[PDB]
């Protein structure tokens, strides 16, 4: 039997339980797309997969190395020398041409996101932030108008409403994934929502046919913050319009400040295509059929950095889906001494961040504990949930929120370092770590 | 005597006459800041002026080339060689960081903007709309609350104030310098102003004086749309935000987009260093206690990239100089002859685009000669004035504006090429063009 | 415990020790002298050394290439890319100063190479061969005087001593380091004898202490030969005068002639400085205080070049040594069966050359069947020995000479192809074509 | 009439008169050779002189600088940007080959020089004076025999003869052109003399006829120093090897040292070739057929940069021929006024110093007054001559030496600046310096 590899979150689950030996029965080829090029070098042969393939040294160069810290996101492993030189490479090309901001190859990072996420339209943006203002102006949002979304996301969830004007209406988080509730959805609902804005939280999808359900009952749009989430199977499915970040903290990045708008609605794209260039006519600069618009299209500079890094995509993504499984597994004690909950296995999830829960009250003793006893560093995203800042705004309009979930989770959540460039002795130290400071 | 070269217009126009010899007993020496860098290498050792500079053949590289056309703005001839290895130069350094976004080449080229502008507080902004955007919302702009701005500036100008929901309120042009008249901003003055927002277009400075004068008596803030002006002597020093942009058309510019946000308000820096970051509080990343906030801060790749690019920055402004002087001096018997109108040389001038006025209804003609019968672009910055767009906005707010100056002479402009990497050769291919088509 | 990485042999090994984990809890800085500069960019962070090195894979780039064929020395693969670009950038500084023979540029390198070899005169010349004619005349060498030396170096150390009128003096080596044998020096001196001149040959340090027992009883001046050997660890504790060459092949090179004199005698360093120039006193051009001497100084333009390139020199060294540990350890089983005799790793060699002897009369034959058979070319460094060349000198002078050690070596020495930017993978197929050739 | 510019002195004076209307009847063309590109590019079209030549401006750029300070050789003036440009344009070809002492530039250098001084034989080499010293043992000079040469040459000349143990035997310069007395030879010559030494200062040549009339009687080789000479037409006529230096300070020069070995006699070139490099057989290094030799032969890279730079040649020997005549006939009147002695125009000289004699006593007044009181350098080359440095030698051997006419033209002599890329305006400060020091 014959699996091809497209570069997504279920096919590398597929192939990794493969490369363990968890399934026989396969055989593996890899296709031609552009975030399948490491992969496809790496570790296939004339596109069959390589024979002798051990996962710690070939893909995690394992060699017994002596650990003395960790920290949680060191920006300097999250890109390679092969990344670096293939950068220089093309803004050999680049540089010369003297197009920076307006170019050829913000179209071609357009095509090859459209074929990933096939969906018809792409506008490549100066980042996730700006796609999302960008994507709700072109849905109609006016002041006043209410978007549902959690309150547990990066701020810029909720700032991008805000700076049109509009009004976050916060709904609780689920019992299992840390995403948007469906079924709290439906009562957030009056007369001036006009869109949900789930989050795919960490890398996990949301159930997003329950959303759609409810979206189309009330003839609301969605559009899907998906900025954690690149290379999800099936992502985007039942939503209006996906938004992408291209930050260089994401599971594929640029080398500064990129983002898209994914959308198979013509009308939709068209008007986002205004919206991010200063309200003009698309090809007739200078002429505004808009009212206004901003300045956010992607640098042609970025769009060619990143048709190098996104060569990276699929097998970065298949390191993380690793390290997540091997957090799992060795951190179950912990959770059969329900001393912690883990994230279960699934086949969406990208692992953009990894949450544990640490249970009855630990979770700030544990995450010093680990800092100050044994030189790991651990993180907590996001700090302050949205409905609990330091503002005007929040005092004037949010101290009546209570979301049951999402606050309890909160004084529980921590995360743990993982990312793809990550030594599995720095994992070890890390498991050991855990392991002792909960003995 | 002895003057040192700080590298702005005033000075430049300074060192042009001596090498030209238009006054005698003068002494240079050049400041080591960085926007000198080229020029400090290219015409000065041992920190004097050579003695055997000719501005045609050294400069300009004069060597009698054929032309046979004349493209306004071609982009590959921004770049140099030189600025390209030195960019692969500090790629190189910074690439293997890892800090594209934040990053420490951003706070360098903050203090290098400050330096230069002789301002206390710099944001380096993702450009220059961007920039406009936070320093609005810095001064406590509300929708509704007007601001007093020309018809005539790029749309970015206008898009930032709607984009936060404020309201244009427009004024008449002065009859000398395509800025905005200081003599008609009172009589626009409104329970509602909260800002006047003049444009040094052209590279031309407004009257800031008298703006000044104006604004105190009103108790009005100023924000200067300084995105066409950099290099320009005193700049800033009556406004209470000045606006950069970076963009790789400008004087100086990066590889993409970026811009900046000068104040010696301590205050108001701090308020545009938070909204142009989520709202967050300055170095609290995720800890809002602005309301909200964009993402808006420059790339560090591109405070790399800029601080490499602007040591290019005072030379390739003498070059812009001495091409304006070069049209002017070559033109005046089409003035003399009363087809034309010539730009005047003035000290704060840093002529990033050179107009012209075509009068007695035959600047289409012209335009359309010089481009097909002599092979000779030509452009109109901007084809449609801000009360002329075809938008809802335009048709709901402002079809009673009448801006009598602006119209007549936005049915005159013209703007000649002109960038400093143009050969001489070039600029008379421009200016025979120009004397045959007005035979 | 913490020990700071000089740039030398020592430490080198210390290093790769330290990286194969033959060590453990041992950390390292670095020293930030020019030496290191790429070592320090490569393999450090935050002056500490980088916890996700893979020799293999990063500093080497193994990736399983397939390999046809091995040249010894392809001089193409000596300078890399990088050092190109550093080389032009430093090219356009040093060209428009018009200084490239005199000039500042070489008094900076004297400076690095003191500081590298802790000595207090640094003399660059135009070539080690120049080096070492200028340094015998500044201890006194007359015509007629004896010099006693090896005569297996490079035919430069003999013509250096023949180009003044002075005559070699050769002695047989010792039976394990290819270097003078110090048990054989005190039986060849004359009331002629002036100077021992032992050679570093190789790479490899000879016996110094013994050495310069010997030469104070008899009041001897040493200059050492070390033109082969920089880097190597406590270089010159013993000599009056060491000689270096930057030949382009050596460990360090410039791109063209160069090398230096090196003393702490500021007697002795002032007579090569001016030696090396005409004989004029030092700074008064065309004011003889010597009787005569040669246009010997470094290039100015070279000594740019050479503060570029050795920017290399420690990650080079360092590379070297891999290679060395890893012909010795995979060829093991070849000295078992008594087929060849392998070198011994040790702290003081720089492994600018790699020999094997070949035993059993086997040489001839195991070298032509590498190249002929294997597609392999090995050299033989050097292939006449200078008692044994059909010069009137050698007829004339040489014909007793019976060095038997040195003669019975020569048949049996085998030099392995061992160059910094060689691939693993070709190492690899010299290892094969070995154990191949010898089954 | 039709004359092709060859690229010599004889045919730069005929050119020189034709653009000056010293002459009407004479059309030019120019020959292909690399000597000419830069005058072929600069002053023809087509194979045709222009039409439009204002020596004034179009070749020395005349602008009425005002000038305040003249530096005798300012080595930043010897190199254009136009050579600059070329050399990074060469080296970028040649860094990546690796052949940078070794190559194929020396033997394209070689036949250029070849073909411009008309001789079979080209041994391209490190210096001038290497190319001295080899030449020397290349006719068979032993330690003892004696060189006649004149005193007043750089110091190399001498130092070449005593480095190899031979005789530097001094003869008095003659009264018309600072050159060896071919008058005083033949009394000089004794059983042990075996080569004339003749020196071509400053630019002008020897009268070497009436010498190699002599060498032929006495059956002696004759060497010719070149060195400052390049560019004179029938240079080498009968000399047995011409010795060249392409020091950057020479009419023609490289970007640090280079020199040539030239010669019609293949024997002696054979026997330059092996000296120059250890003496080993032609093509089979290691393996010395000569007792010793050199490290000798140009650098490659060199080589590479002096196939751009004399492109230049033959132009900037014109611009010196100007310089030189406008010298003579603006300082006519100190002549005529017996104040100075002025050289005369030749068709030989190729002007690389320019000497007038000061007479009565006032050389070291004027030379003072002239840079105390008009900033003015000038200088003396060479300050001491042969027979008069305080060295051992020559209180052993030159004591009793008394050369009439050496001596007191050495009291007399002054140089003036002279460089191809001097500006008129300097010149005429030199000129105005020199009149008012005179009056
Ligand atoms: C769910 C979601 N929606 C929307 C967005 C907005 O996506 P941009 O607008 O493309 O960032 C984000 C972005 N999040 C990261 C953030 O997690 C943190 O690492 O900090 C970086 C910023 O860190 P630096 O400023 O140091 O890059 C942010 O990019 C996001 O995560
Ligand atoms: C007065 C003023 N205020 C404000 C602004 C806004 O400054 P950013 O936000 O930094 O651009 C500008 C910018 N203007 C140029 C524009 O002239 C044209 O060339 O088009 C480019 C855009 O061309 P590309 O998209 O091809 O870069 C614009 O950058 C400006 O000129
Ligand atoms: C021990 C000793 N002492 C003294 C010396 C003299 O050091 P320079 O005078 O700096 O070379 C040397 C030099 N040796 C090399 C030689 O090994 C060979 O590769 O050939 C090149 C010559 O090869 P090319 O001419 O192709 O560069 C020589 O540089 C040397 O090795
Ligand atoms: C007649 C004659 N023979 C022979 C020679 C020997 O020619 P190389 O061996 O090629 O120089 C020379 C060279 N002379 C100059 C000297 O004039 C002065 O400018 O000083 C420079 C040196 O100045 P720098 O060291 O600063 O380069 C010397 O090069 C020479 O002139
Ligand atoms: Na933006
Ligand atoms: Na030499």
């Amino acid at each position: 039997t014959l699996t091809t590899i497209s570069g997504h979150s279920k096919d590398n689950l597929a192939l990794l339980k493969c490369l363990q030996g968890e399934t026989k029965e396969k055989e593996f080829e890899i296709s031609n797309v552009l975030p399948n090029h490491k992969m496809k070098e790496k570790l296939f042969r004339e596109n069959k997969l390589k024979i002798d393939i051990d996962i710690e040294k070939d893909i995690f160069n394992y060699s017994r190395k002596n650990i003395q810290k960790i920290e949680f996101m060191p920006v300097n492993r999250l890109i390679s020398q092969s990344e670096i030189d293939g950068i220089i490479g093309t803004l050999k090309e680049v540089l010369p041409t003297g197009q920076f901001t307006s170019g050829p190859f913000s179209k071609k990072l357009e095509e090859v996101i459209g074929d990933y996420l096939n969906k018809k339209y792409v506008i490549a943006t100066s980042s996730g932030t700006d796609a999302l203002m960008v994507s709700l102006l072109s849905i109609g949002i006016q002041p006043g108008d209410e978007v549902i979304m959690p309150a547990n996301s990066f701020a810029a969830t909720e700032n991008a409403v805000l700076a049109i004007g509009a009004k976050p209406v916060f709904v609780d988080i689920d019992h299992k994934s840390y995403c948007i509730d469906p079924l709290k959805i439906e009562e957030a609902i009056t007369q001036k929502t006009k869109c949900i804005l789930p989050v795919h939280l960490y890398g996990k999808q949301c159930d997003m046919k329950r959303i759609r359900e409810i979206a189309d009952v009330y003839q609301l749009r969605i559009i899907e913050d998906a900025c954690q989430a690149i290379g999800s199977s099936n992502l985007g499915e039942y939503g209006d319009i996906i938004i992408l970040s291209f930050n260089p903290y994401k599971n594929f990045g640029v080398c500064g400040k990129a983002g898209a708008i994914v959308t198979n609605n013509e009308n939709l794209a068209i008007r986002c295509n205004q919206y991010s260039y200063h309200g003009f006519e698309v090809d007739k600069k200078n002429k505004k059929v808009l009212d206004f618009g901003f300045n956010s299209k992607i640098d042609n500079l970025q769009a060619a950095i990143g048709l190098e890094r996104i060569k990276f995509l699929s097998y970065n993504n298949l390191k993380r889906v690793f390290l997540a499984q091997r957090y799992i597994r060795n951190l179950k004690e912990l959770e059969d001494r329900e001393l912690i909950k883990l994230p279960r296995m699934t086949e969406d999830n990208v692992w953009h961040l990894f949450p544990i829960r640490i249970i009855n009250g630990r979770r700030d003793e544990v995450k010093n504990k680990l800092y100050q006893l044994y030189n790991i560093e651990t993180d907590i995203y996001y700090p302050v949930l949205s409905h609990k800042h330091n503002t005007k705004l929040v005092k004037k309009n949010y101290m009546q929120d209570t979301l049951l979930n999402t606050e309890q989770v909160h004084k529980e959540i921590l995360h743990l370092p993982l990312h793809p460039n990550m030594l599995l002795e720095e994992q070890n130290f890390v498991l050991e770590g855990l392991i002792n400071v909960n003995k």
